[PDB]
């Protein structure tokens, strides 16, 4: 079966549409997500047109084998070709209404610099390669683009599922390719992070600042170093599985700054002790007293700067 | 093969029934479970009807290819079509009785706020898309809905497997959809959590409260901080298998409260030491003495409040 | 293809046999195991009868497609239908002799209360659903039930592979099911646990008892608390691979009892210190001296009781 | 269908080309990567040649079944044959132009001695085995070799995707084999490692060097040993998953040298204490004072030597 | 298609040969490895014999369907039947030369007592079941057994890939089974373990021995216990990937011994302190002085004994 011939040197327009049934498994590290949806395709093949009176039927149903179907493919899928045809209907004029159910593991990059207060725009790209007898272009039938009300993506808030209606028509290996961009907009549910990660992490850091109200070097070393181990362990406890970025993330800056704070705390503790030993308790006292305000103020300030830089 | 034509403008009623053979693999983080089951389908197609006296047979058996079968689909499955036809029987009147064995990874959301004392209602949804020639509705044959007595789901207690007999009726892309809700009611076996997690975690926290019977700052710092590290490692030991919720869980609250208790214990230990150093041992003694009753009483009280709020 | 007709109202006996080629992947958590085996089936289909004088051949060989084969299914598998037909031989009488190679992830529950000194009985259940024209019953050909001498299951000792010869013939969804039970008896190789887990865990607990020979509160706090951390880390090191049971396990009890011992050790250390501080070193000495015999004796006794309760 | 016969004892030249659509999942431990790409093949089959005036068509399209296609295989793939034919076009002279979409998990070794500042050359090898009737050789059509501009490999910078134009002809099991080498050149995005791993690891080591400004053995033991634990935990936190190499890696040497520094630090702390106890504080002071310059200088120097040796 | 008939009561000899293309994924815990190879089969079928002159061809090519092919199977594969036929060629006398590309996940047990200085013999077993008309036996064509020069297995050294030429012919379920043993000899690349595991682990133990140069019980308790935690974490850091053996391994013994050393060190530290407290510093000094030589000597000696017992 060859493609439908043109009426007069025109390309075949294939009207597309993705309707989301289920969304699941957003893998941050892999930068992938899985989807269960309908794919609707509509085009005109005049060769299939008929008189409804003669046939005694208002619409004819076909098997995929029986008629010519455009080779529509997904660009960014990790999944194998997972598709089941639901219906093929030919209206009296020769308009074919194709419908299939599919599931795919889609590969779309994520921006982690605002993590865990980040939002994403996931993409599902559709392509079709132009054939020797006719060029093919994609179109969006907005009536056949949407998502079911049940559609959820664990740990995320689903904002929208739209399509950039104008395709990207370009040349590849001497043939025309027509590409559409379906966008799934989502925003991370950040609630969990504040009682489960930010607050316990801030408590461990604050414990280290009690060393500014002690003159016991043995107690201070234990304080600052034990909270440092506790901090590490706490992030081991998180089992952070955020991929490696060629850029700095909001979380990454904060964590780094916290290591620096743990370091400076050690220096203060060391200086205070050295001065007490060097029979200069006057300076040792001044530094310790200053650090009681310096450490919380600098931390709060640095965080304001960081928050500002990231958002 | 087209659907059976109506006697007089009536929809095709497809009688369904899911009989659970095996249930397994409840993934909390994925919010999925796997199932091994029978799917029974029955509808009337008068074109298949026969006079048994002529046939010399009371029931005729068919191959799926040979006759029209309604395209029943599962809404919420992650799984690829995994179905094997067991039997297709046509009664003399035209009633087709279809039976298949299937297995599926079902995606059903879970409520974690009462975790690990939570109960779930898992769903298996069946759909049928109405066709161009005839509209289709799903029905439940209660005699063909059940579970085998062996059916177990590790770490859970299986309460029931029932079906909401009335289907959903709605339009999708200009066609009528008939959905059925099969509900598998389960309740978490919480026993394990009390000796393996709750009690050892309460012991580590109690050890920290011995600092209210000591005046040794070095010993107290060691106590409170080491038990805090211990706590973290103990939860790292858990290797928590719980998804990130946009809400607070019972477990989540408890853990948070325990971090707060570790923090306040440090403050007391710090204050008691500072006052002893400031030559005010009368206040330092009063605080330490109060804390001996305050810490356990507030903890017990706060837990009563939480338990009340969650259950 | 319909089943063979009865001579006079008798059911079709399908003689079965599983011969294990390979066993592997016993997943404790999942309660599953994988198997590579032969499945032998035999029944009579007189429609296939032939005269070898005419046929020239003493036994005919067929393709699964060519003849009626009973729909034998595995009840408790996770796996998809993974089967390769090796031979289908028919003798002049019509007796079919079917052989296939299969692999399957079998789901059979495990009893963990005697872990890691536990023994298991794994099951492989065959079923055949009776058809409209003839009832089908399963049978065991003992000559075709066994395991190869190489057959191993890592971390377990394979005792036996036998079959309950009497099938569980019952009624389901108005038809007759004939169920056979195959039993793979195994016992856990517990050697590894004693030098790798039991002994280093007993050493860490013993180190904590050295606090009964010290009067230094700072040293005692360090001892008892650091060994508690060590213990946690050591079970984190084990990365325990056991499921959550609705019952108490031998290992589970031991671990719990060890946590309780760590707690009571802290109480003693606390009491001894408070008394010394309260200028009552006479009682503090008595307690510490008693604890030197109390803790080992109570531990040994409690373990005898537990061992007795579990075995 | 047999291969096209030679005009006069010449081998069949199959013009190849791989066009990368998507690259993903570079697994360092497995030394594998996944690819989604076009495979273009072209050969002249003179039996397929046609007169365009008689046919009334300038190019004929075929089904893979209809014509002889060379058996091109990938050498180094872990993946199963995942290929979908897009187009088969025969020009009037009989020159077939084949195009397929494939995805494969490619096994190519990696050099870890410069990790995490390493660059790789990934290989995709195409083979063809000469047949009994005609010998086959591979060629590169440079116009059909490339990658889309979107092509990304998470955590890596994609430099180039080129092919060694000259194939490697050799004999195997008495037949001629034509191999082509496609090279995907990538360099690791090392940014992440400096704030997330190198710097916090250097801070933990610096904290241990404060023991050179203290005379308190109890405080020093705490410092040096706790930071040693922190270092371990920090690398557990990294969950380094870099395979086991028969050679020393840059990272591996650094880590090793850090363990040695932690050991020497303990010796210094031990020596300093022993001398103070032996009433030789003059030597103890000299050593501690020396160590303040010795440790940082030796470390900086050793790192320059290492960097030089590795780069 | 029946098997070729015998000339005079002789079995059919099928000449086999495995040629390794790729080897990868040696899973120690699963005791499996993956392979990509060629399988060459050759047998004589006189029904396929021809006069070269009549057909005008020296060799005829076939489709697997067209001719009788022996059902050769792999015994110890976890993998599903992953095979692609490359070529089938019939020589004028009727000798069929079959060639296929396969990939399999092979299950072969491993000996871990000399780990990580262990060597393995991995097996690939080929079986053939004798048919009703003719008995089939396996043979090795040594010219068709080998491995490509590129063949590597990460973390191992590939010594040889040979085949025990005499098959194991035996009776199974009343038919004759002919089995061939293909052997892949490998030896572990142990370099990595000495700087990454053995040496940092020995350093942590040596740090604990500094307690024999200190009289400070608080410092010694910290030393011995902290290094014991460090040791655990260091093996948790290693996250050892070795299954559970019913026998003791070299690594296993070493680790155990190290735990015993950590325990004895605590005893010494406890004894030394008790004696100092009991105002017997003469004995306390003697023990500490002895331990300075006892611990290294006993350790070195015990290791010599162990090494000797294992190798
Ligand atoms: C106690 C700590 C509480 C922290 C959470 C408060 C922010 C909540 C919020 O509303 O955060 C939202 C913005 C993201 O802005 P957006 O991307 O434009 O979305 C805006 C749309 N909203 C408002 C509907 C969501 O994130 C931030 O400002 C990040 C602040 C993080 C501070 C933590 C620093 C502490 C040290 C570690
Ligand atoms: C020692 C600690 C023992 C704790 C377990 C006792 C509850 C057992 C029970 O019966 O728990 C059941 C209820 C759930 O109520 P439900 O969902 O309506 O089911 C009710 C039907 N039952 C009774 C048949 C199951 O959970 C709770 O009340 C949770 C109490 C948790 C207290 C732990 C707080 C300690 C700090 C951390
Ligand atoms: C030093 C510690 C050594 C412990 C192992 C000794 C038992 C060996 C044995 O023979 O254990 C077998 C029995 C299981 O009895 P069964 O199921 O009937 O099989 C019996 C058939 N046998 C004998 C051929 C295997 O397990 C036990 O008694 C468990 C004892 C565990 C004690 C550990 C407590 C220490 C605190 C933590
Ligand atoms: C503060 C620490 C900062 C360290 C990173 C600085 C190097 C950046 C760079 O440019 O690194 C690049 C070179 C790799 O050289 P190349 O393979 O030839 O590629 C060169 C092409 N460039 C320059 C475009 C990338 O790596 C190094 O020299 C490694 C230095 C690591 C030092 C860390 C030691 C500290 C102890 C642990
Ligand atoms: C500093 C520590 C260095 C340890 C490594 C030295 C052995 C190298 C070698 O050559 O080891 C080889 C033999 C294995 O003998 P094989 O199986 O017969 O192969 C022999 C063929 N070779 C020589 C070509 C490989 O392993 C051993 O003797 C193990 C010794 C381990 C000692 C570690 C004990 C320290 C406490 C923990
Ligand atoms: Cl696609
Ligand atoms: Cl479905
Ligand atoms: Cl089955
Ligand atoms: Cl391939
Ligand atoms: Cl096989
Ligand atoms: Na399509
Ligand atoms: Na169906
Ligand atoms: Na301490
Ligand atoms: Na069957
Ligand atoms: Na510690
Ligand atoms: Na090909
Ligand atoms: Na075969």
């Amino acid at each position: 079966v060859s493609p439908p011939p043109p009426i007069a040197d025109e390309p075949l327009t294939v009207n597309t549409g993705i309707y989301l049934i289920e969304s699941y498994s957003l893998d941050d590290k892999a930068e992938t997500f899985k989807v269960n949806a309908f794919l609707s395709l509509s085009w005109k093949d005049r060769r299939l047109a008929f008189d409804p009176v003669r046939s005694g039927v208002r619409v004819k149903t076909y098997e995929p084998e029986a008629i010519w179907i455009p080779e529509i493919r997904f660009v960014n899928v990790e999944n194998a070709r997972d598709a089941d045809v639901v219906d093929i209907s030919v209206s009296p004029d020769g308009t074919v209404q194709y419908l299939e159910r599919f599931s795919a593991r889609v590969l779309s990059p994520l921006d982690f610099r605002r993590y865990p207060f980040d939002s994403q725009t996931l993409h599902i790209y559709l392509i079709v390669r132009s054939v020797d007898t006719r060029n093919i272009v994609l179109a969006v039938d907005l009536e056949k683009v949407g998502k079911n009300d049940d559609v959820f993506l664990t740990g995320w808030d689903i904002e929208s599922f739209t399509a950039v209606v104008k395709p990207a028509n370009f040349a590849l290996e001497d043939r025309l390719e027509s590409k559409l961009d379906y966008q799934l907009r989502i925003s991370r549910q950040y609630f969990s992070y504040i009682p489960n990660w930010i607050l316990p992490m801030l408590f461990i850091l604050f414990i280290s600042w009690t060393a500014f109200w002690s003159t016991s070097y043995e107690a201070n070393v234990t304080l600052v170093v034990s909270t440092l181990i506790a901090h590490i362990a706490f992030n081991i406890l998180v089992c952070t599985n955020l991929p490696k970025t060629p850029y700095m993330t909001y979380t990454g800056a904060i964590i780094f700054m916290i290591y620096l704070f743990y370091f400076v705390a050690v220096i203060e503790v060391t200086v205070q002790h050295y001065l007490k030993v060097e029979s200069q308790p006057a300076r040792a006292a001044s530094i310790t007293r200053a650090s009681r305000i310096a450490f919380p103020v600098v931390f709060l300030l640095a965080n304001i700067i960081l928050a500002f830089l990231f958002f």
